[PDB]
């Protein structure tokens, strides 16, 4: 009756203001004051006025003008930074909107996607593995990896590349990284790197490098990982070969104790690849070969 109608009027007025500021973001001189107005509205959000702002951002994330999309992704980040406990429930829809935006070719849009994924990981994946229970960590990491792997399943190299960059940034952005929950990514990344349909292996190898940096390499999948990296060293794209060499470098540099025994096959493949016609490939192969030789002991 009266209370429902009053809440309706308040909600519609707030949506009016939000959409007006978001549309005015599209202008160059009316961009900064609109940013300030949207931030001031973010500050005064409550658990009931939060989902309406999120729905505004969602419906605004599809505007053709790319600056609007970039700022809406940054606003998703901002609202998660200012109301993390309140947005932990809508995290799923948020990550879904980011994965939907992964298909854009605009550099700024893809960079905003990666930065938003990183901010979300830094907020919700920090310290998620401190104690005896390991259930909230699994759910948290899954909220990120399930849509990312689904986007990696699409037949679009742009989307696969974006998904891989976002997954790498997610692994990198966790302060106290959930290593056990992050190790669940290796058995799928192996199959993706061995898959011929996957077209963004050069973007997925840095994900392996990042997993090695935080020490989240699954030892039961390490041999298949090395096999897929050898395959990538065998690729026709020089970028993929250089990326595989640099991932071998990262593995020797951060998973040193994990690869001590299994070096000879990787060293042999590097020996066969040290005379690549592409000079950057030559240099990366030489670097990885020296590192693995020193880890093993050829002196």
């Amino acid at each position: 009756g009266s209370h429902m109608l009053t809440s309706f009027q308040a909600m519609v007025e707030l949506k009016q203001k939000i959409l007006t500021s978001i549309s005015k973001l599209a202008d160059r001189d009316t961009y900064q004051i609109a940013v300030e107005d949207l931030e001031k509205t973010i500050q005064s959000l409550t658990p009931e006025t939060l989902p309406m702002f999120l729905n505004c951002l969602y419906d605004s994330c599809s505007d053709p003008k790319p600056a609007v999309k970039k700022e809406c992704l940054h606003l998703l980040s901002y609202v998660c930074s200012l109301h993390c406990d309140s947005t932990a429930a809508h995290l799923t829809k948020i990550i879904a909107q980011i994965v939907k935006r992964l298909k854009d070719s605009d550099s700024g849009v893809r960079d905003a996607c990666r930065d938003t994924i990183g901010a979300l990981s830094g907020i919700y994946l920090k310290g998620k593995e401190e104690g005896t229970n390991t259930g909230s960590a699994s759910l948290a990491v899954g909220l990120f990896v399930k849509p990312l792997f689904e986007a990696m399943g699409e037949q679009n190299k742009v989307v696969q590349s974006g998904a891989s960059m976002c997954m790498a940034r997610m692994v990198e952005s966790a302060a106290s990284p959930p290593v056990t929950s992050f190790q669940k990514l290796c058995p799928r990344i192996c199959k993706l790197l061995s898959n011929s349909s996957f077209l963004a292996k050069a973007s997925l190898l840095p994900v392996v490098s990042s997993l090695s940096q935080v020490g989240a390499i699954a030892p039961q999948s390490l041999e298949s990982l090395l096999e897929s990296i050898h395959d990538c060293l065998g690729s026709t794209d020089w970028v993929t070969r250089k990326a595989a060499a640099e991932t071998l470098t990262a593995l020797a540099s951060h998973s040193s104790g994990l690869i001590k025994e299994k070096t000879d096959s990787t060293i042999t493949v590097l020996e066969t690849c040290r005379f690549d016609k592409i000079k950057p490939v030559r240099e990366s192969v030489t670097e990885a070969l020296q590192l693995w030789k020193k880890i093993s002991g050829k002196y």
